[PDB]
């Protein structure tokens, strides 16, 4: 009687499946490993009544158990890094993340319970294991505070007597900048003899964190750095050569 | 009487075997192995009424059970992933898919139990074993909603006079171009100094998904870029050097 609820239960599950739509002969098949998976479970589990020796059912389901366990790792460990991310999850929907070990760049569009879809910059889906989330570092750009200007001045090697003034004018401007964060790092230094150059790095914030107010601050931040460095009498550095004629 | 009823259904198994077509030799080689594998089951299934001592059989059948279990891994995950597939699919028949983990480009044309084949953009057959889709991202640029255009346009260090007045044009020619998409990103900001060249990024998309319509609209805004450029008494940039002679 139990073999035969069993088996109704599943047929109407198949029936079910049909009607869903669905390949009949994938439907078929699905039937029929339930039918033997069931089988095998019960056999296990009702096996001394009418059973076997009670070594045999041992090493045997020790062996299957065993190696079914081993092949579901994988399927399970994403389920249960689902559940760890309902529970605790360190980004929610709508968050711009990254990962420095793995691409997974993008902006969340749903966490579900094997996989998390994501929303890549081309427009396009990317289905990401939730297992990744156990094992990887995960940045949030998302709940950035400030974004970051930084960039280098290349000098002639024949302006080496016009680098400090050059230095001062520029983090003046930097300063009186209404668009650059006076509260956060802001730095401009000499600090690197290059192959062809004298190397000056700049280094700052801007209050916002907005995309198109980011970039057109950065524009107007280079063109001012251009301004002040041409009108010193200095000039940008192309990569130099000396040449040995025979 | 349970051996005999066994040994003649797998001989009519192996008799189909060789009417489907097949050499005789394999045949024999997996009849026997399945003989070999009946055998060694039902002795352990059926070794205590004329049996052996209860502790051998358990270690026999542990050390041969745990044996098994690791060596048939790989075959089991591929077939509970392609389980797993049929139930919850990332995919369908017909979708253009990708991974930044592994080479698995192509349109999908067979999802099977063990499995997935693929027609590569050589129109050549791709067979992924189904494990693979449960520890890698996927990426389905047949699920895209746009598609991206991005460019540099290199100019030359003299040209910083005119760097403002091309960014407006460029700008305003991508707003008013009637196969770029106005409700998604569209930057042009000056933003990198190249070692020979000013970089101008451009950023946009356009309203159609399909290849040889987004190629020609690339083209058209190439072309018009191109003359943007020209018009305004600027020039691209080739990779420059200084020379000192001796
Ligand atoms: C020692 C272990 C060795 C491996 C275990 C057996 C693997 C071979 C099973 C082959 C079964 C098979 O080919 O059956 C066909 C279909 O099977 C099916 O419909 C799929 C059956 C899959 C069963 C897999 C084992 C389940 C175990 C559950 C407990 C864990 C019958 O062909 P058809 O007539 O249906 O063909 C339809 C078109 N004519
Ligand atoms: C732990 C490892 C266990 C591995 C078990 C592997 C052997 C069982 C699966 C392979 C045989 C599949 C035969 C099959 O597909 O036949 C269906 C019924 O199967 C059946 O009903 C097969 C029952 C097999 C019971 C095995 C019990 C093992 C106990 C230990 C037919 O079903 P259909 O009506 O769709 O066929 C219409 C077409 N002929
Ligand atoms: C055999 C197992 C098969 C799976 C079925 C079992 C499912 C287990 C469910 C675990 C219940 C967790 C209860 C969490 C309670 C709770 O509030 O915890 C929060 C999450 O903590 C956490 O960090 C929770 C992490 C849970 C990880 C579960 C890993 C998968 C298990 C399999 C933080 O704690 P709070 O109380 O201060 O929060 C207050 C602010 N919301
Ligand atoms: C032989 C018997 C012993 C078996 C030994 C282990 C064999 C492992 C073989 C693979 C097992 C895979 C289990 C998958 C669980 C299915 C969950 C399910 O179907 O419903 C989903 C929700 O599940 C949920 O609500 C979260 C379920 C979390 C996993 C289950 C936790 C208890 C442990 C269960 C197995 C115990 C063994 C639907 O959600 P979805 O995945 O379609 O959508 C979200 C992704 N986008
Ligand atoms: C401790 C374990 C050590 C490893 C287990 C034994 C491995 C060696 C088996 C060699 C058998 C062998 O060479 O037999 C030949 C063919 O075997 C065959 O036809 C293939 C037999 C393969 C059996 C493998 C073990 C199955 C175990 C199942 C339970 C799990 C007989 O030669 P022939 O006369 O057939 O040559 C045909 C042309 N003349
Ligand atoms: C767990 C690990 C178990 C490992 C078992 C390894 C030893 C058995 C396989 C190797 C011997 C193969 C011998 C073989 O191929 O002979 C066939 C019959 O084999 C047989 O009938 C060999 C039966 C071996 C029974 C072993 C029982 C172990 C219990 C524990 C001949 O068959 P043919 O008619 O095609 O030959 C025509 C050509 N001579
Ligand atoms: C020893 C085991 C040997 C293998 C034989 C056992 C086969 C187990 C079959 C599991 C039955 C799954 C039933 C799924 C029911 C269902 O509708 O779930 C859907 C898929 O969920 C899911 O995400 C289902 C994931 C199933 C993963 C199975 C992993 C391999 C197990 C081995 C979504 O759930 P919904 O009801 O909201 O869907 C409504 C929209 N279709
Ligand atoms: C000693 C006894 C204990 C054994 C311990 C584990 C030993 C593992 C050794 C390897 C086992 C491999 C099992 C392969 C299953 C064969 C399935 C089969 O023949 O029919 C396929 C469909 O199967 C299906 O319908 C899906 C079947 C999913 C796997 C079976 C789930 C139950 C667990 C069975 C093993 C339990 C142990 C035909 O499809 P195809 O592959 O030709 O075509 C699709 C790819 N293009």
């Amino acid at each position: 009687i139990l073999t035969i609820k069993l088996f109704l239960l599943i047929n109407q599950f198949e029936k079910q499946q049909i009607k869903k739509g669905r390949d009949i002969t994938s439907a078929r098949i699905m039937s029929r490993i339930i039918k033997i998976t069931i089988i095998v479970v019960l056999v296990l589990l009702y096996g001394e009544h009418f059973g076997m020796s009670l070594s045999g059912l041992l090493t045997f389901g020790g062996i299957g158990g065993l190696a079914v366990g081993m092949a579901g790792k994988d399927i399970l460990s994403n389920f249960f890094s689902g559940i760890m991310l309902y529970f605790d999850r360190p980004f929610s929907i709508g968050d711009w993340i990254r990962s420095p070990d793995r691409n997974i760049e993008g902006t969340v569009a749903e966490i579900g319970w094997r996989i998390t879809k994501i929303t890549t910059f081309d427009n396009r889906p990317l289905y990401v294991p939730n297992s990744l989330f156990s094992s990887i570092s995960v940045e949030n750009p998302g709940r950035m505070t400030n974004r970051r200007i930084t960039t280098t001045i290349g000098l002639r090697y024949e302006d080496a007597a016009k680098v400090g003034v050059i230095v001062e004018a520029v983090r003046e401007m930097l300063k009186n900048h209404p668009a650059i964060d006076q509260r956060q790092t802001l730095l401009v230094y000499f600090n690197q003899f290059a192959d062809s150059s004298l190397n000056i790095m700049v280094y700052c914030f801007t209050k916002t964190t907005v995309w198109a107010e980011w970039l057109a601050a950065q524009q107007d931040v280079y063109l001012k750095i251009i301004d002040i460095v041409q009108s010193h009498g200095a000039d940008f550095a192309f990569p130099s050569q000396t040449l040995y004629m025979d």
